């Protein structure tokens, strides 16, 4: 029979079984076809797509970052073109941007799932501070006075930090800063994409309000030397009030009491992020998935999207991961008006914001990463005091790298 090969990226404890329990109504509707996933590392899986796109030994599938689809579609004869093959009027339209290269009219992605970043809060820590969390969130200035009730406190047998969030190199660098640039009201980009615009002075007063929250004692400083994954971990063993995050984390929490009886799960909330003075703004992400022009079972292999964004799957697909789905009529099923769930639909869907759809925006990310996280440096005045100024050098630098790329 077919055996269909394909690469995910994780963001469970057991991604190929996750993905094997969504898959198999359709292997039963279809005996001869197969399906074998393969995990691909985050921070491997931007390489290891890209040298399968020009070497020509690759799956006949991928998962890919919604960001990075229009770096390997615009990549000659890596990827199969499905303008025209899967019907997207089925799809949330907003979700469809990222399967695009802008400006071209040429579809290179399907989009798979949707995620978003929220304020997770812990209930037992706010009641002790005295913060609100329904209201004292709702806006920057708000946020960062409610930081300050939190910092320091003891909640049961240690020292909370008010808000943890992670500072080393991952893709979640720059994500992290994103709607706090949209929300001070600066863009990375131009409109057409072709310009990088985050020193202007609003990015930059995203970027000194939040940074300068570890500077003011706000964040854990220790934090900022470690990634996302170390952050999810430490939120879920107590070790802070509030954290931004996306929802696969209640997944890991919830399995965290299953097994060992690790209560955080039910002493959590989840509100959406703080208004700036541009309006509310959030980040929209996700992943798409893509056929490699390689493929010799492209016929298959289209039936298998095509299965991916059926509504049953899209709807288990949520279910195991907790991700949100990209297909309107999957929002039917009554699972989504749980209390935490439906605050990361109701953010993605009237904030969302997601990043210019461009090819060199992939690259751009790694400069990003590289380039944002020296900020963290200052701030933890690793190399000197901590200095605005010095910021402001090191995102003149990256705008131009960026500038250079585009
Ligand atoms: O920037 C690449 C890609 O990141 C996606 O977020 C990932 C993140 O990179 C990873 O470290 C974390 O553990 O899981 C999230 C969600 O899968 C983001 O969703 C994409 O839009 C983006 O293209």
């Amino acid at each position: 029979s077919v055996k269909l090969t394909m690469w995910i990226m994780p963001n469970s404890d057991t991604p190929d079984q996750d993905l094997l329990k969504v898959v198999k109504p359709f292997t039963d509707a279809n005996p001869h076809i197969t399906v074998e996933p393969t995990v691909v590392d985050w921070s491997a899986a931007l390489t290891k797509i890209t040298a399968a796109a020009t070497s020509g030994e690759a799956p006949d599938i991928t998962q890919v970052g919604s960001t990075w689809t229009a770096a390997i579609g615009a990549m000659e004869g890596a990827l199969v073109e499905l303008t025209g093959k899967i019907d997207t009027s089925a799809f949330v339209e907003s979700t469809l941007q990222s399967a695009y290269i802008k400006g071209t009219d040429k579809m290179f992605g399907m989009p798979w799932f949707t995620e978003t970043r929220a304020l997770f809060y812990r209930k037992d820590a706010c009641e002790k501070a005295g913060v609100n969390p329904e209201t004292d969130f709702a806006t920057w200035d708000k946020f960062k006075d409610a930081l300050k009730k939190l910092n320091g406190i003891e909640v049961d047998g240690k020292k909370l930090a008010a808000l943890g969030m992670p500072g080393k190199n991952d893709w979640n660098v720059v994500h992290n800063f994103s709607w706090w640039i949209y929300g001070a009201g600066g863009d990375f980009v131009n409109e057409e994409g072709t310009q990088a615009t985050f020193s202007s002075e609003n990015a930059l007063k995203g970027i000194k309000f939040y940074s300068e929250l570890a500077v003011e004692g706000l964040m854990d400083e220790p934090s900022l030397e470690k990634n996302t994954s170390d952050i999810e971990s430490a939120f879920g063993d107590g070790a802070y009030a509030t954290a931004f995050m996306g929802p696969w984390v209640i997944s890991s929490y919830t399995k965290n009491k299953e097994e060992n009886g690790n209560d955080l799960i039910d002493k959590i909330g989840v509100t959406m992020v703080p208004e700036g003075p541009a309006g509310r703004y959030a980040f929209m992400g996700g992943s798409n998935l893509v056929i490699f022009n390689s493929s010799k079972n492209k016929d298959e292999a289209l039936e298998l999207l095509k299965f991916f964004a059926s509504k049953e799957a899209q709807v288990e697909y949520s279910k195991v991961s907790k991700m949100l789905p990209v297909v309107k009529a999957a929002y039917e099923d009554p699972y989504f008006e749980d209390s935490l769930m439906k605050v990361f639909k109701e953010q993605v869907d009237k904030y969302g914001k997601h990043y210019a759809s461009v090819p060199g925006w992939a690259s751009a990310e790694v400069i990003f990463s590289e380039g944002l996280s020296k900020i963290w440096d200052n701030v933890m005045e690793v190399d000197g005091a901590y200095s605005y100024d010095k910021t402001v050098q090191i995102v003149k630098d990256v705008e131009s790298q960026i500038n250079q790329i585009l």
